[PDB]
C-alpha cells in the first residue's frame, strides 16, 4: 500500500502537523463533513493516481455507469490520434487503462483495484495514459484554453513540459482538462496554513461530485463523504 494507502479516520492526519493551530482547526472542521481518508505517495504523479483510483472505485457494482464509461474509454484513441500521438507509441498505456476498467466490471472488488494501483508498473502505465489524454484534450481545444484560461500562454510548449512527462505537477488547467476528457465530476478541498476559511472548488462548476480530494502541502489525498 506504498502508492495508495488503506482507509484511515480523518483525524489521523493531525499527527502530520503536530502543534500547528491553523492545520488543527481546518482538519477538525474537515472531520465534520468527511469520515475517512486515503493517502497517496508524493512523487509528482499523485493528482493523476488519486483521481484514477477514486473514480474507478466509485464505479464498483454500478452496471449502467460502467457500461457508459467503457464506451467513452473505447473512443479515447481517437482523441490521441487527432492531437498527433501515434498508435504504436500510446498502445501500451491505453491497453493498461482499458484492462483496469474491465477489472472494475469483471472482478468488482476494492482489494483487486487497490492491488493494481499499488503495482508500480501497472499504476505508472495508468498514470502515463491519463497524462497523454490530458495533453490530447488541451491540444484539440487550444482556443478554449487560451480564451478562458490565458490568452498569452503557449499551449504546445505547456503540454510538452508540464503535462506529458512523468512527475510534473498539475494546476487548474490539467484538473479541468482531465475532468472534461473522462466526464468525471470532482471536488477539491483546500487546506493551507493561512488563517482563512476551509474552502472547495467543483470541476465542472455545476456538478454533483463522484470524487472528493484534499489538497494539502502540494499533495492530493482521497476523501470519503
Ligand atoms: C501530487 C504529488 O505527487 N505531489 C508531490 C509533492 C509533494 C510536496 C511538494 C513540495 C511537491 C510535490
Amino acid at each position: 500500500f506504498n502508492l495508495i494507502s488503506e482507509k484511515c479516520d480523518i483525524l489521523s492526519i493531525l499527527r502530520d502537523h503536530p502543534e500547528n493551530r491553523i492545520y488543527r482547526r481546518k482538519i477538525e472542521e474537515l472531520s465534520k463533513r468527511f469520515t475517512a481518508i486515503r493517502k497517496t505517495k508524493g512523487d509528482r504523479n499523485c493528482f493523476y493516481r488519486a483521481l484514477g483510483y477514486s473514480y474507478l472505485e466509485s464505479l464498483l457494482g454500478k452496471s449502467r455507469e460502467i457500461f457508459k464509461f467503457k464506451e467513452r474509454v473505447l473512443q479515447t484513441p481517437n482523441d490521441l490520434l487527432a492531437a498527433g500521438f501515434e498508435e504504436h507509441k500510446f498502445r501500451n498505456f491505453f491497453n493498461a487503462f482499458y484492462s483496469v476498467v474491465e477489472l472494475v466490471e469483471k472482478d468488482g472488488s476494492v482489494s483487486s483495484l487497490l492491488k493494481v494501483f499499488n503495482d508500480q508498473s501497472a499504476s505508472d502505465h495508468i498514470v502515463q495514459f491519463l497524462r497523454l489524454l490530458t495533453s490530447a484534450f488541451i491540444r484539440n481545444r487550444a482556443d478554449f484554453f487560451r480564451h478562458f484560461i490565458d490568452e498569452e500562454m503557449d499551449i504546445k510548449d505547456f503540454c510538452t513540459h508540464e503535462v506529458e512527462p512523468m512527475a510534473t505537477e498539475c494546476d487548474h488547467i490539467q484538473i479541468t482538462a482531465l475532468s472534461q476528457a473522462l466526464s468525471i465530476a470532482l471536488q477539491v478541498e483546500y487546506v493551507d496554513e493561512m488563517d482563512t476559511a476551509l474552502n472547495h472548488h467543483v470541476f465542472p462548476e455545476a456538478a454533483t461530485p463522484s470524487v472528493y480530494l484534499l489538497y494539502k502541502t502540494s499533495h492530493y489525498n482521497i476523501l470519503y463523504a
